[PDB]
């Protein structure tokens, strides 16, 4: 039964999506361009029109920079010096600028449209493989619009372990050599889905073969803290717990364990809900976990799946009727009668040329008679043209714009804060300063600074066996505290691989709230509240010394580098981090 | 049929969640009296990581 799974929401195409896909185009292609969907019997010469792009290019524009984030907080009761150079990765961040911005082919995923595509490449990288100092952030993708759909979850926000669909481009000839670390296999893989096209098959372009990819089959952890006695004695040993309340240990009541039980189901032959065939499986990414941030969940429900609503649909509807007055003045231009000169002259078909264009002065055409009818002053007066002052949809023009100005009240900006605060920006900011808890999603080799103690030095402690007394350091001559120094050094230290979550090896947490920045803006903050906090005083001349210095220890300035050296216990301003130097008189 | 577009309820609804967004209230935890944490120690600490 493992023809189906997850196919049993799967085979609905042309049944679901009929409607969902269509209208996932249908708010775009309204961002821009025309329509023609619901119309009957339309005439063309229309549909460059693009009306609604400003009103929508206002949002981007004002939250594309909220950064919200915070550097250098070290957290430790220790000596924090470890903490300089350890790790160059985070000193290094932003090699990236030219597609740091990229988010903006990233618009798609949020207001344009919904459905973010951004997938990173394999973890463990080419260029002179080791690990610190890599520079991927933000590379978005072509479109978001036949996308993906699936029926699972739709709630949790956090993807939690690994979950996101299946990878999948499609509509793309990059993709047949995106992958081309392959092995080649010829370009044909071939599963049959999503067709754009259909019912008549007169087409220009396209081409049979697709493209879908999955990984692995929906990995669960389980720990259930377990001690096992030999009761019931049945086999498949079947068990499950979570909550500890009665079971507890069974220790010192039977059997010592003191190990680890794993079950991992070894190679289910269920292979991607495919009947006949099999290619991909078994595969190692370094290790492998999800950095992987596209298609987040959203607002709104009615079934299981995932649907959303927009905005500006308020405009336009105004705009059909747009397109209609552009039906009834242009058939002024053609079916009106432009202005008659011939209408005395009543006679038909005269001699050849009586108007031609001549430039000569008599024109004749006067002949009238009748017999026997009688009549009274008749005039040309009536002719045709009467329209009626088409002025009736001014205030309702007016109104279609002021619908504009509603939604020009959004979050009225005056200055500094109490400005346009919006859901959008809460939208935007579910990524969330998620870096440092990214960085590591596995721990294999090929990092190692110090750790462990380095697997050899951790024996260091025991080396010498000399017999008579201990001895502290003493008064030896010239050369002294010069680092390189070994003396009575030990080690207690220890670490492996992995352990995706452990502490005493503590680093980041999130800081601060709102716009705040930390370059020790704490400092200069100020203008938004102006006056009082930099006051000064006799004694305080010695305190107006140590908070205040230029940020992140650029070396056009230096001072406290050096300036930290000696000093004298009279102020007592001295201790930075204070990694080393110790200098006696 | 085509009544079905027309919108326009939204002033009232987005204007109101749009102003009362932002509830702050950065406070914390006046103490108690009825216990003593003076030898708590660590359990404090952790209590920095309520962050």
């Amino acid at each position: 039964e493992s023809i189906l799974s997850r196919f049993d929401a799967d085979w609905t195409a042309s049944d679901e999506a009929r409607r969902e896909a269509k209208n996932d185009l249908f708010f775009s292609r309204v961002s821009q361009w025309d329509d023609w969907l619901s119309q009957y019997t339309t005439l063309q010469y229309r549909g460059q029109f693009d009306v609604v792009r400003p009103v929508v290019r206002k949002l981007v524009s004002e939250m594309r920079q909220n950064p919200i984030d915070v550097l250098y907080r070290p957290k430790d009761g220790a000596r924090p010096d470890a903490a300089d150079v350890l790790m160059g990765m985070y000193r290094t961040d932003m090699r990236h600028n030219t597609a740091k911005i990229a988010v903006n082919i990233a618009v798609r995923e949020q207001i344009e449209a919904g459905v973010g595509a951004w997938r990173l490449v394999t973890d463990y990288e080419d260029q002179s493989p080791t690990s610190n100092n890599q520079v991927i952030r933000r590379e978005p993708i072509h479109s978001a619009c036949s996308h993906v759909i699936w029926d699972s979850n739709s709630k949790l926000m956090d993807k939690s372990d690994a979950r996101h669909c299946t990878v999948i481009h499609s509509m793309s000839q990059n993709g047949w050599e995106d992958f081309a670390e392959k092995y080649d296999l010829d370009a044909d893989d071939i599963p049959s889905f999503q067709n754009p096209n259909d019912w008549v098959f007169p087409w220009l372009t396209q081409d049979t073969i697709q493209i879908a990819e999955f990984y692995e089959v929906v990995e669960k952890k389980e720990t259930a803290f377990i001690y096992q006695d030999p009761v019931t004695g049945e086999p498949v040993s079947y068990f499950k717990r979570d909550i500890k309340d009665v079971i507890d240990d069974l220790a010192d009541s039977g059997f010592i364990k003191i190990a680890e039980r794993q079950i991992k189901r070894r190679r289910v032959y269920k292979s991607i809900i495919t009947c006949t065939a099999v290619l991909k499986d078994k595969q190692l990414i370094a290790g492998e976990h999800i950095p992987i941030v596209p298609v987040f969940g959203e607002w709104g429900f009615v079934e299981d799946k995932e649907v959303y609503e927009g905005v500006v649909r308020l405009t336009k509807d105004g705009q059909r009727l747009r397109n209609m007055i552009m039906s009834f003045n242009a058939d002024i231009v053609a079916r009106t009668p432009k202005k008659k000169p011939f209408f005395w002259p009543e006679q038909i078909a005269g001699f050849e040329h009586m108007y031609d264009g001549n430039d000569d002065y008599p024109y004749y055409l006067l002949n009238r008679t009748d017999e026997n009818s009688g009549d009274l002053p008749t005039q040309p007066l009536a002719y045709y043209e009467n329209p009626e002052v088409p002025q009736a949809n001014a205030y309702m023009l007016e109104a279609a714009t002021s619908a504009v100005k509603e939604v020009a009240t959004l979050g009225v900006d005056t200055e500094a804060v109490n400005g346009g605060q919006v859901a959008f920006d809460t939208v935007n900011q579910l990524n969330m300063r998620a870096d440092l808890e990214t960085y590591v999603f596995q721990d294999n080799l090929a990092t190692a600074m110090r750790r462990d103690g380095e697997i050899y030095q951790s024996i260091v402690n025991d080396i010498y066996d000399v017999p008579r007394n201990v001895t502290i350091t003493l008064e030896d001559g010239s050369e002294k505290d010069v680092q390189l120094m070994a003396e009575v050094v030990d080690l207690a230290t220890g670490e492996k691989q992995v352990l995706n979550d452990i502490r005493g090896r503590y680093e980041c947490y999130t800081d601060v709230g709102p716009s705040f920045q930390s370059m020790k803006q704490q400092n200069r903050a100020e203008i938004l509240e102006l006056l009082g906090k930099t006051p000064q005083g006799t004694p305080e001349y010695q305190l107006l010394l140590l908070q205040y210095f230029t940020l992140l220890d650029g070396k056009g300035v230096e001072m406290m580098r050096d300036y930290a050296n000696k000093q004298l216990i009279q102020m007592g301003v001295k201790k930075p981090e204070t990694p080393e130097e110790q200098q006696w008189l």
